């Protein structure tokens, strides 16, 4: 059982261009990821894959495997299937090149996850959060069954708080493991109407029947992407390599 | 495949006690929903489902089954699998007892498709609604995929309005179909915090992994819970004449 870590890295990015070669506490935001990747146990490679010749060069400067994909990908799951045809596995996890603070643990639970159930498809990742933050329509929420299978993912404040007090809420962690399989079968899949409306990729595989089990872990880093939550980054990043005893 | 129809009629009502013995037309509204049972093809036996003597009596006054069940139910569903355990069949169709203006070829709809996969253990209704009704906590939305499998249930507007031309809503209608397997293992099944917030029983039975099939029909006529309901409803069925 072979898996592998791709890091889909797009430098044109609108309110922060060229991203993942942001620098923090002395490295580009993209080595930060790779360096981290390397560390969770039973992943045999870890490649970047970018549609520019700038983060192409950045990856390679420091070592790390990259490889050039297409600029007409409209996603970072297109990009994965691109990969796939070219870099063997029978488990392939993308990670977001601009999640810093990502936990080596975190992917080895996912990892775990995918190992112990063979007919698993696809997993990913999801923590609590109140209620005042599953109001934000920018917060991705997930309702999970007895067996952590995902029911649904919405923008909206899913379960409504009918009885409020009752109501517990899962934020949706957007880091993916894949069975070889499902990639294959991707680019047949058809848009779902909820995958449009919402805007969640994902829903795609919902609408198709691929079951997603959502594993449940603590309140992850802030994520890169206003110039507000970078700094805390930097500071957070920072205050955590003068910590030891 | 022996197919039976139960009607749950409770007499009490918080705003409308004794319900479904209110007139509508010359006819007890319990009455309305009975005939129309009575009408789809495939069934073998309507049964009224009550708590109360008095309801009891008037089906029996009409030419109707009736069968006494307990009076501390919390649920429509609940009184249902306390007839499971009388009134043998393969499937069973839930019915509401306030909702007189049902169509019999939305529950041939609905029986036809447990009758074409037999895997399926629960179908239930849906029809188009705009996004503004959808906005409503009352009003019940669900989502499906492309074999029509409910997704979620939901009070809040699912899905998501992000690209609103893109966003079509369906509301749920509350009948059901269920195999008799998923309801001699109702009252094991535990409840779900989803269902608890939401306040939607039919989440006990996601939770648990169970399959529910959403079938599409066309708009559906009011039910009667508030007072003001019945008028319309009496108004509305009326002119039907
Ligand atoms: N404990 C209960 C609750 C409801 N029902 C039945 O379920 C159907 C409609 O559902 P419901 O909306 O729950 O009826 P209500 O009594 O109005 O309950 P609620 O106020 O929660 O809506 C009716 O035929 C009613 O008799 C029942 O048999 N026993
Ligand atoms: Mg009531």
């Amino acid at each position: 059982s072979k898996a592998v870590i791709v890091i889909p890295a797009r430098y044109g990015s609108s309110r922060l261009p060229g991203k993942p070669l942001l620098d923090i506490v002395g490295k580009p935001m993209i080595q930060h990821v790779y360096e981290r990747a390397l560390q969770v146990a039973g992943v045999a490679e870890v490649w970047v894959a970018t549609d520019d010749p700038r983060v192409e060069q950045a990856v390679q400067a420091f070592g790390g495997k990259a490889i050039m994909t297409r600029n007409d990908h409209e996603s970072g799951t297109d990009r994965l299937v691109e990969v796939m045809h070219k870099v063997e596995a029978d488990i392939y996890i993308n990670l977001q090149g601009d999640e810093p603070m990502i936990r080596p643990r975190d992917v080895e639970t996912l990892l775990q996850g995918m190992r112990d159930d063979p007919a698993l498809p696809v997993a990913t990742l999801c923590h609590a959060i109140s209620a005042a933050e599953a109001a934000e329509p920018s917060t991705v929420k997930v309702v999970v069954n007895t067996r952590q299978d995902a029911l649904y993912f919405s923008r909206s404040p899913i379960p409504y708080p009918r009885n409020a007090e009752k109501a517990r809420y899962l934020k949706h962690v957007g880091i993916y493991a894949y069975r070889r399989d499902v990639l294959q079968n991707y680019s047949q899949l058809p848009e779902s109407m909820p995958e449009q409306a919402e805007s969640l990729e994902q829903l795609r595989l919902m609408n198709a029947g691929i079951n997603i089990r959502t594993f449940e872990v603590a309140a992850t880093g802030p994520g890169v992407d206003t110039p507000a939550c970078l700094e805390k980054v930097r500071a957070l990043m920072a205050q955590e390599l003068a910590e030891n005893a």
